């Protein structure tokens, strides 16, 4: 489930990315 | 930035949805 | 309760989404 | 937008409704 | 009093809802 | 549809009733 | 005295109710 | 329907009456 | 004059009320 | 029913009297 | 001439009152 | 009861007098 | 019609009045 | 005393006179 | 004495009534 | 002002009139 | 105003007349 | 005295009343 | 007797009522 | 409080009137 | 019985209403 | 005391009011 | 069909609503 | 049970309300 | 009717949510 | 399964919802 | 306009995400 | 294939997200 | 704090991603 | 923006990287 | 294949590197 | 190919990431 790990990780990248955008 | 706040709700929704997917 | 928590996220999201629509 | 205000009212209701079901 | 919080929301909804229905 | 007027006014009573009751 | 607000709104319901009922 | 005509009048009275009481 | 309007409302009520008692 | 008829006259009178006060 | 209309209500009241008096 | 007759008659004078005044 | 009604009453007053005067 | 008799008679005369006048 | 005072009360009002009528 | 003098005298008479008849 | 001569004469008569019967 | 004044006013009444009737 | 009470009350009301109206 | 003493009085009267026709 | 019960309900409503208005 | 009574009355009134208009 | 249902529901709701807030 | 009954009442109210809104 | 299809959908969801917690 | 229904419904709602929002 | 492109892609992902998890 | 499409969906949105972030 | 949180997630994405790449 | 150099580099890397693992 | 081994190692290195960086 | 592009972007990350760490 290499792809499953990536999908949870991609969710993490987006979450932090948007938080920063929202702040700014 | 309420369009950005909607994005954040969508972002979190994907997260919870794929978090479930990853564990199942 | 991982599907129920996904539902809690999604609930929050739609509320703020429609609040944004009304605001915009 | 009064039809939108009904939709935002329902959204608030659903989020709280599912929050309560989810806590249970 | 979470059940009371849900029923408060349903009352708010119905106000805008039948307002709209009668008006329409 | 003065019956619609009655339903909307019974809604007024019920919404005031619940907000007061939910406080209590 | 949001109880006074409830009584006045229950009056609203009753007055609409009786005018409709007295027609009938 | 004379009894209904009296009770219609009592409802009208109570409107202005508790309006006034709450307002006072 | 809202206190006068309550008094005129009551007057209308009493006249009708006694008219009904008098017819009986 | 001569006292009851005097009451019917007097009922009418007070109504129009207070209506006049409100009008003047 | 609503002050005159109040007078007429008073006039009729005296009439009914004394009509009773005369017969008794 | 000479005075009783006069009082019913005085009521009659006034009643007609006011009707004419009201008209004019 | 009504003007003639006043005049009938004027006469009536005087007749009951003189009946009283003469009774004494 | 006979002055009161004439005076009653003249009251009665005008009443009867104008009873007819009004008819015509 | 009250019966005489009522005769005087009617007179007072009727003097006023016809004083007015004559000037009109 | 004849109309107001009439009103006071009407009221005087009506107080007296019904006071007198009420016990009887 | 030949007929208002008559009206006025009738009132003037019943003034002095009722004065006399009440003064007895 | 006031009886001859009663008779004076009855004369004025009669004079105008019967003048009318002949003028018809 | 209870009916006399109603009429007695109405005379009392009319007195305070006219006190107000003439006072204006 | 003239206008409030009037309101109170009107209410007492109506209560009695209706109490009797509720029995009747 | 249902018309009688409605009026008995309006009596309780108006009773409580005016009691509190007499306080305020 | 008095406010809780007035709310109980309005509820009882509106139960009865709507009972009857559901039948009509 | 549907309107009578909605009125019956609002009555039943408001019975329950006021039951509970009378206890609270 | 009373909180559950309140929510069941609001379910019936909202059911009927939206059914009719979907018609209109 | 986009906005009304949205309203309908929101309602269906809330009904299911509450139906389950009414059982629970 | 009934819970999956709720979430399935919410995805469907979100699709029509965003169709509207992006379309603006 | 990056924000709207993000919104459409979020929705695409969330439709797909939960479609995929729902049966599983 | 849907699991791969979700990876691409997250990417599309995240490209958009950081494109925006970098220009901000 | 939050900016450092993004950076941790950026790394995570790449590690799950390269794990997948290398698994193939 | 040395740290925004780093941010941008990380995204550019994961772009080509995920392109390659999805293209497999 | 050994290219993928180095590339996994560099991902892991940056994750570990910045884990510490962020702490400090 | 795209693996050497992955490695190019990992180098840019590393260069900036470790520059930061030495600059602390």
């Amino acid at each position: 489930s290499k792809l499953l790990e990536l999908l949870r990780k991609l969710a993490e990248a987006l979450h932090k990315a948007i938080e920063l955008l929202e702040k700014w």
